[PDB]
């Protein structure tokens, strides 16, 4: 249902400049133009987004309307040709389960730090994903 939703704020550091959102996939639900759940966006369009440092953009997904299922999917983040990592989430419809989400870095050259999100809510809600390029101390 629409009540199961996540919205990911993609924050690109000046250490990267531009992040390509690629390889978006959904096991359940749809993508939508935040904040309007009726304005569906294709997986191809999400997978064409370029996010610029200083101007965050949102990737939002919800369950299909009136469906007894939630939203579950992923997208990849790229620095040019180089994979940075993958953001994934699971927001089930049935009660008695925990919502999950994560960024998994492809290497220690990049990090994606998350803040916010409801682990036990009907919805995950808003999660901020802050992406940067790093070197070992």
């Amino acid at each position: 249902a629409y009540a199961e939703w996540i919205a990911v704020k993609v924050v690109v550091s000046k250490s990267i400049g531009t992040v390509g959102i690629r390889n978006a996939t959904l096991q359940w639900g749809k993508f939508y133009r935040y904040t309007n759940k009726d304005d569906e966006i294709s997986t191809e369009e999400v997978s064409s987004m370029n996010v610029q440092a200083g101007s965050p953009q949102w990737i939002a997904s919800c369950g299909r309307e009136n469906a007894s299922s939630g939203t579950q999917g992923s997208f990849d983040c790229y620095d040019g040709n180089t994979k940075m990592g993958t953001f994934s989430w699971d927001d089930p419809w049935k009660s008695g389960a925990t919502n999950t989400w994560s960024f998994t870095p492809a290497s220690a050259d990049y990090a994606g730090i998350t803040s916010g999100g409801n682990a036990t809510g009907t919805d995950i809600g808003e999660v901020t994903l802050t992406l940067g390029r790093f070197s070992e101390n």
